[PDB]
């Protein structure tokens, strides 16, 4: 599923990502968009063999287990394909404990790159939420 941007908005806002250890909605969906471009089905393979999976590009090295990253670990106990679905759950509750573990948002090079000291509330300006 390719979310709109509102639609997105309002799915994350409902899952409790809003202010979400001290980051704002608009956070989050200006790292999905340069993330995935809004797109559950969206998968990325780095250089080190994992893959990164989903709406926010959770990575096979920590956080899920896709059966061909040797090695690592699954620390959100879920399989990656499960972050790929078009219901956003597994990916919201996966992303709170990344974003838990320390070094907040910063896990997500998008997120420092492209929203980081940026008007991020502009990404849920005309939302109905
Ligand atoms: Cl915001
Ligand atoms: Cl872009
Ligand atoms: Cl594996
Ligand atoms: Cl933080
Ligand atoms: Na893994």
């Amino acid at each position: 599923k390719v979310f709109g941007r509102c639609e997105l908005a309002a799915a994350m806002k409902r899952h409790g990502l809003d202010n979400y250890r001290g980051y704002s909605l608009g956070n989050w969906v200006c790292a999905a968009k340069f993330e995935s471009n809004f797109n559950t089905q969206a998968t990325n393979r780095n250089t080190d063999g994992s893959t990164d999976y989903g709406i926010l590009q959770i990575n096979s090295r920590w956080w899920c287990n896709d059966g061909r990253t040797p090695g690592s670990r699954n620390l959100c106990n879920i399989p990656c394909s499960a972050l790929l679905s078009s219901d956003i759950t597994a990916s919201v509750n996966c992303a709170k404990k990344i974003v838990s573990d320390g070094n907040g948002m910063n896990a997500w090079v998008a997120w420092r790159n492209r929203c980081k000291g940026t008007d991020v509330q502009a990404w849920i300006r005309g939302c109905r939420l």
